């Protein structure tokens, strides 16, 4: 069946930000027929996944618990209330949510309406290898339905993926634990080989049968009878597909693939990608596989069988993935150095701590993080990706020298150091105090994140080159600015002095002794690395 059918009505509007002007180019790419052929390997992996899902007991969330996970700036309902009303448990909001819930229990078939929109995402104007990327498309149901999804499935999508996939489930790890997991898996092989597998338009490759297969996994949980019906109804009325309405309320088309803006997008994609990849590992006869899956992003670390044998096994993996309706964008390449693998735009790199010990960390090309940080400072945004970047890429040369220096200088100048910020980190939105950054960094990356030095020449060159092309002052200017920020922070005492001491020890010759931060343990990060919620409309204060 077609991933999408279109009526002809346009997807109307809500360095460079993507707009609805490029939506037709994205519609062309994501529209195609899916061919799917299943085999014994697929069926065996599925049964194994279901036997693990059978150990899960999931709870139904109350209206209040579901309302309190709603982000403050979540899209307004068409039924006369917004995210603020949901969060305050207003009578209008709650009564509409209860009626949506009852309708899910009573109506098992009627397709639920969704809104289709072009995303406004910032990318950097690079006229070199290729041109601008068209806008990504977001498909989401009404606010009342989103609250109901949380009631039925929040506990499922938060608990089931780790129970089913174990150590392969990518969202359970902090950046420090992810690097450790990867390095240990790499070291455990006699002769390691690794590859990233990039599916072309993953969301469109997800068939109606794939979505029913996901439901079959959720249905293995011990569930309240209303949760069982709500999941059943949501699968048929929303998850498998449905009508698409534009921002002007016009009938836009019909979807028969994954909706990007539903609670199950991340969980469903991870489970589907994992099922297809684990079965393809068996078809390709890959030896001693370690997989790591984050939605459609997949990496396999295995035992090498030789140069030509590895090339042949990867061709067989791709053929199996293609039969499962997951063909690649670029064909996978075998890598024999862990640093050469790029997944989720990131790679593992090497540095040394204060003692000279070799430490590993995840990095990425800083162009998009810097362009996005520049965009957000230039235009007032409710969500700020720069803080997420400082947190997730804290050990990197670029997050420390540029991002920390620049934003702490702004916060000092504005006297806003104490002000909590809403920051979108991948999936879930969090309210974070910048003065808590040293404690957060220590917990996610370890104490070594404040003492890394002796970065790789290739990493240094990528940062320096990125600064030049974007018109950003060189690293020496950042060192000078960091020394002033550091001095101003220390002079303030308290948490500000802790920021000055730990975040900017790199900027001074006479270095301070960085001991474990006292505050660190008491920090509540219990809901940080549980599960993925990208497109799932999730908020944590
Ligand atoms: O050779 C030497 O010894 C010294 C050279 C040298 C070169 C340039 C400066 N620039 C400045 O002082 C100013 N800009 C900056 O001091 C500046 C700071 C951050 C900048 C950023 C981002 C970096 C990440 C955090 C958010 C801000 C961008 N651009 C920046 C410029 C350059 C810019 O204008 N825009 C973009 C566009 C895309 C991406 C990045 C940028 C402030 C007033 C005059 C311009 C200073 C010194
Ligand atoms: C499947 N792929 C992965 O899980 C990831 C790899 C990776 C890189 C090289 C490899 F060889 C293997 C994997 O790098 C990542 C970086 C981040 N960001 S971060 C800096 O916040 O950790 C990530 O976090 C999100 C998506 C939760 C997931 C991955």
């Amino acid at each position: 069946s077609m991933s999408y059918t279109w009526t002809g009505a346009l997807i109307t509007p809500c360095v460079y930000a993507t707009t609805s002007r490029s939506a037709s180019l994205r519609q062309k790419k994501v529209t195609f027929d899916r061919l799917q052929v299943l085999d014994d390997h697929y069926r065996d992996v599925l049964k194994e996944m279901k036997a693990k899902a059978s150990t899960v007991k999931a709870k139904l969330l109350s209206v209040e618990e579901a309302c309190k996970l709603t982000p403050p700036h979540s899209a307004r309902s068409k039924f006369g209330y917004g995210a603020k009303d949901v969060r305050n448990l207003s009578s209008k909001a709650v009564n509409h949510i209860r009626s949506v819930w009852k309708d899910l229990l009573e109506d098992t078939e009627t397709p639920i309406d969704t809104t289709i929109m072009a995303k406004n995402e910032v990318f950097c104007v690079q006229p070199e290898k290729g041109g601008r990327k068209p806008a990504r498309l977001i498909v989401f149901p009404d606010l009342g339905v989103r609250v109901c999804e949380k009631m039925a499935l929040y506990d499922v999508v938060s608990t089931l993926p780790q129970a089913v996939m174990g150590s392969s489930y990518g969202f359970q790890y902090s950046p420090g634990q992810r690097v450790e997991f990867l390095v240990n898996a790499w070291k455990a092989k006699k002769c390691p080989m690794g590859f990233a597998y990039d599916t072309r338009c993953f969301d469109s490759t997800v068939t109606e049968n794939d979505i029913r297969v996901e439901e079959s996994i959720y249905q293995c949980c011990d569930l309240a009878p209303e949760a069982r019906q709500a999941i059943r109804s949501l699968t048929e009325r929303l998850y498998i597909g449905g009508p698409l309405t534009n921002s002007k309320g016009q009938n836009c088309g019909y979807r028969r693939c994954r909706a990007s803006g539903v609670l199950t997008t991340s969980c469903g994609n991870t489970l589907t990608c994992y099922l297809k990849a684990a079965a393809a590992c068996r078809a390709a006869k890959l030896q001693d596989c370690t997989m790591l899956v984050c939605g459609d992003d997949l990496v396999v670390i295995c035992e090498s069988a030789g140069t030509q044998e590895d090339e042949a096994s990867l061709r067989a993996f791709t053929e199996a993935m293609t039969r499962y309706s997951a063909p690649p964008g670029d064909p996978p390449k075998p890598e024999y150095d862990l640093e050469l693998i790029t997944s989720c735009s990131s790679n593992v790199s090497v540095a040394h701590d204060a003692s000279g010990k070799r430490v590993y960390y995840l990095t990425r090309d800083p162009t998009t993080p810097l362009a996005r940080a520049a965009w957000e400072t230039a235009r007032h945004t409710p969500v700020n990706s720069w803080l997420g970047n400082i947190i997730m890429y804290a050990p990197t040369l670029w997050a420390r020298m540029i991002l920390m220096t620049h934003f702490f200088s702004i916060l000092l100048a504005q006297e806003q150091l104490e002000k909590a910020l809403d920051c979108q980190i991948y999936g879930a939105c969090y309210s974070i105090e910048p003065l808590d950054l040293p404690q957060i960094i220590q917990r996610l990356h370890g104490l070594s994140a404040f003492s890394l030095h002796s970065y790789s020449p290739g990493e240094i060159n990528r940062v320096a080159s990125c600064l030049r092309k974007l018109g950003v002052p060189p690293l020496r200017v950042w060192r000078h600015r960091a020394r002033s920020v550091r001095a101003r922070l220390l002079s303030q005492g308290g948490r500000a002095a802790t920021c000055g001491k730990y975040l900017f020890n790199w900027a001074v010759r006479t270095k301070l002794k960085l001991t474990p931060i006292p505050a660190a343990s008491q920090l509540d990060l219990s809901s940080w690395f549980v599960a993925g919620y990208s497109g799932g409309d999730i908020y944590h204060s």
